[PDB]
């Protein structure tokens, strides 16, 4: 399920919210990632951990 | 115990409370699951970690 | 020696609190577990992930 | 170095605080434990996830 | 995608934020890293879990 | 990397800090380890469980 997801959201560029296991929510676009981290580019990349990450929220509707 | 569980819950689309490692409540319908993610449709489908999650509750009993 | 005392706990269907990573208290009666989830019976049956739980606290002694 | 540390507390019947990964502290003697979970006693036996413990201090000095 | 992304901030000596998954902001540049820790350099060398860090986030714009 | 780092500072006898994943700063000398566990001595030796560890500080550079 994971991959085809965060495709999509990859693919179209789609702004989401990445909140991670501490309730910190982080916001930009992603840029790549693979079974242990997301790249989430805003005015940086900065490298996610997939462990810390609780929920990933597009900020539209994204088939 | 989790696929059946969680089969239930979608299958009936019942409104579900998920809690997460942090005390946050997210709450809607189970669109599908595997072993890693559950998404969980609101207004959007947002992709929850199980790792994050502490606990879901279903709105009514479901069989 | 999970299994037989989480059994003890099913079996004499004693009341009991599963605490959360986060501190947060759940109460109820063990309806049945695995290796990854425990299903909790109150009012419903909700689901607690092993990986979220911190202790398991019976309510009056349990041999 | 896990076993012979747990099993001079459990063998003196030490009194041990059991600190959580939330900061909560719990009290008693180590009854048993097995790589997943520590049994501690104090007016019940609660059962206690190793993943969720951050330190285990035993309240004098233990050889 | 990890090592690419570590080794360009080892390599640039960049100063980077690593946010931990209690929230707190360790600063520094990154000394060196395998699967488990980073090493991050300020005015000692401390050594991070990877599995307590929720993101990496470079000071300026990295290739 | 964990093996050199945390030998020396055994070695060398230097008092460190060890944070764990809740914010909470243990302090004392690093008396034994392996890949589960490091034994910190203060007043008692007290057992800290590398999962539940951020972050370790040396008080003073150590080589």
């Amino acid at each position: 399920l994971q991959d085809p997801f965060l495709n999509a959201l990859r693919r179209e560029r789609v702004p989401v919210s990445i909140y991670l296991v501490n309730g910190i929510k982080l916001q930009g676009q992603i840029e790549s990632f693979d079974q242990f981290v997301i790249l989430l580019k805003n005015t940086v990349s900065q490298m996610v951990y997939k462990h810390a990450i609780s929920t990933v929220v597009p900020s539209r509707p994204v088939s």
